[PDB]
């Protein structure tokens, strides 16, 4: 995969395959490791992270909606997968079909996909319990042991695992938590058999009490290397190794002048003479305008972004002439200086989470592995 | 094309081509149309808008980088196609097999593209000059004079066009955008002659004053049928039809009891017995973290989003119990309800153009021509 313009994002597996290896040292033998790589992969790309976390020790994958499941099917990715979200009880056959277990929660979800579907593949099922987070979820005793009955009931329909979902895992503080397993463990009572795969640990979770993850992890945030929270950083067993960087290059150097403006809006004016970098990504590209007044890395130097960032371009204040191709980054280290995903959350006002999701399908992603380039992806 | 998760984008085309048709009998006869479709046009589709377009009217199209250019022809489009930000000299050759029009705005350029290409294929430049923006292009006589004599001389280099971009187009007061004009104006005649095509006008320039774009507009944000600005609202000269829309379902309902929590961080807590919905988007599409205070439209109604909006999903605060399945316009109409991607941007504190680019490849583009599906596009599906 080539690409045509000096913006890019690089993806160390290497910090991938470590953060996860670290995790099945930590976890007892008995509990497996799910690795969580919805949206492409939290933004560092479904395949390759998938791969990756498979050769660490994870031996199986989840996902937020089918199709993302069948997205890793098409390019040849076989490993069980799970996913989290809702689905069409339409779609049982084809999720069947693809091997693909799927999430319930609902009785009547059953029934529809009861009278939709008799065979011939079997679909594995985990029944999600909401204990907390009021996201998904089953609630009511009545309610499980109908949900229950009526797999048992479908000579197509297995019940695989079931869980829930922490929403205080990664504070300090674990009164809701504690809370929330509490009532985990009251639910299961209402299953008549305690299916193979119990889950309900996230990485906040599993990091910090790995001996309470029943028989299964579902490994995300800190796979890519990002903490789960700032109150929790001081809690990590062993240090997270960073996948995500972003680059670019200056396709543009000028001098200007006092009192020339630059940008839309013309929000900003020289003070005085000084070199000025144009380089290409923009908002379009995840870059969001609320970005302006940060500051990104050239020759090893902060440099501060100047006026309103673009759709596709951004100007930034040089320390002096500088070579067009001179590269630019955004996320990541140059000499003794550095900017991290959490430097960029914390300047867009949001979590990291959210930072490498929306770094967006135009920028190409450079993978890594083994401290060689292994693959480039460019989605366009 | 299919998908499997019930959230997805609506593209009316009816109203790209209305939005463009009007921009056509507006402007002087002579006077072409460039459609701007970086950013697979906006969030909208790339060769979906682009091909509507042309058909309205447009006859050339633009994007922000060769892989956008390059995108286009592999899906089929055939008209001149202008790469109005940077390229690598290196990639010269490419561009001008398939046809693709480049932004050219320093000598050194021209000097490392020269010594890698030397024909066939022609390749058409359009030189950018900076009169005020600051981002790109020409700022002084010399360097212009001399990317001019390079091109000049080079027998595969031609000087198809030249252009300016305006920084204050969309606001009220005129000032900047006077100097910019007045100095565009004067830069034009360090030119030895003129090229043939000669443009500054973006959508808000373009609608605002159509006698004043010389032979070429770059019709960008109004296609979609957005407003350069709130501001200028009121001095369109033709009402807007609104392109996107972004719907969902809800796919999980319950009635929570109160001092119960909902999302992470227990941020939520139920006062009294409610109705709370769970919808499949969430900030990996495009509905960022920031939208909390913000509402949805279901059944007809504003309904509040409570907690924090998580990856793939959010939760609303329900008027009552509703079946899963119902239908939740995020951008759009429901009865006498509306939010407009305006709405969304001015709660985000941001502007329109960053709100539909945001909403990720996640999401599938269900696409209307004629008042009925045209195609679905699915940037994961099979
Ligand atoms: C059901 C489920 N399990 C595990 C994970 C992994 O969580 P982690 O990245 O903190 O290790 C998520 C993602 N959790 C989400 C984070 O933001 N929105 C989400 O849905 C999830 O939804
Ligand atoms: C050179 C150029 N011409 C025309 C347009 C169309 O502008 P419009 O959508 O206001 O009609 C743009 C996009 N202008 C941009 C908006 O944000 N960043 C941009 O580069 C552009 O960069």
């Amino acid at each position: 995969n080539d690409f045509h313009r000096d913006t890019w994002a690089e993806v160390d597996l290497d910090a991938i395959y470590d953060n996860v290896e670290n995790l099945r040292r930590l976890l007892p033998d008995d509990t497996h490791i799910m690795a969580v790589v919805k949206a492409n992969a939290y933004g560092h790309g479904d395949v390759q992270v998938a791969r990756t976390a498979l050769e660490a020790g994870a031996s199986r994958l989840a996902v937020a909606f089918l199709d993302e499941a069948l997205a890793l099917r098409e390019k040849g990715i076989e490993a069980p997968i799970l996913v989290l979200g809702a689905s069409r009880p339409a779609d049982a056959a084809l999720a069947a079909q693809q091997r693909i277990a799927l999430t319930v929660f609902r009785s009547d979800w059953l029934e529809e996909a009861s009278a939709l579907y008799s065979g011939p593949f079997p679909i594995h099922f985990h029944l999600k319990m909401d204990t907390g987070m009021g996201r998904l979820g089953v609630k009511d005793e009545e309610e499980t042991k109908r949900i229950v009955a009526l797999i048992e009931r479908h000579p197509h329909f297995v019940l695989e695992g079931l869980y829930t979902h922490f929403a205080t895992a990664d504070e300090v503080n674990t009164d809701y938590f504690s809370y929330q397993y509490t009532r985990f463990l009251h639910m299961l009572e209402w299953l008549p058999s305690r299916p193979p795969l119990v889950h309900c640990a996230n990485s906040a979770a599993s990091l910090r009490f790995p001996d309470r993850t029943f028989n299964m992890v579902r490994f995300g945030i800190a796979m890519y290397g990002l903490a789960p929270s700032p109150g929790i950083k001081p809690l990590l067993p062993y240090p997270l190794k960073e996948a995500f960087s972003l680059h670019s290059r200056l396709v543009h150097v000028k001098k200007l002048q006092p009192g020339e403006k630059v940008s839309f809006g013309a929000t900003y004016t020289a003070q005085t003479e000084e070199w000025i970098g144009t380089i290409p990504i923009g908002y379009a590209d995840g870059w969001l305008r609320r970005l302006q007044h940060f500051h990104v890395l050239v020759d090893g130097q902060k440099a501060p972004i100047v006026g309103r960032i673009c759709m596709d371009q951004c100007m930034i204040r040089l320390p002096g002439p500088l070579p067009v191709g001179t590269k630019v980054t955004l996320i990541g280290r140059q000499g003794d200086e550095v900017i991290s995903i959490d430097d960029v959350a914390r300047h867009l006002e949001t979590i990291n989470y959210e930072v490498p999701c929306t770094i967006s399908y135009r920028v190409p992603r450079i993978f890594f592995r083994h401290k060689r380039i292994m693959e480039v992806r460019n989605a366009i």
